[PDB]
């Protein structure tokens, strides 16, 4: 698939999985999350073969630390992560 151990490896002009490091605090004005400070979440572009865009695929969730008063919690944020892209 066009997820991070082909695209990472070979650069290319064509639709493949791209790098992308957020910081909540900083990028997202989000004072909710306290752990972790940020992750990797990618995203898609390149050329596509109609004429499709290159889109996200795969999600997968991102677990986080967040406070109620000062007692941490945890809990799984659904799609956070895109792991691969597709030509749609
Ligand atoms: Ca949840």
């Amino acid at each position: 698939a066009l997820d991070a151990a082909y695209c990472f490896r070979n650069v290319q002009d064509n639709c493949c999985l791209r790098p992308l490091y957020i910081d909540f605090r900083k990028d997202l004005g989000w004072k909710w999350i306290h752990e972790p400070k940020g992750y990797n979440a990618n995203f898609c572009a390149g050329a596509c073969p109609k004429s499709p865009s290159c889109v996200s695929q795969d999600l997968e969730p991102l677990t986080i630390v967040y406070y109620v008063g000062r007692k941490p919690k945890v809990e799984q944020l659904s799609n956070m992560i895109v792991k691969s892209c597709k030509c749609s």
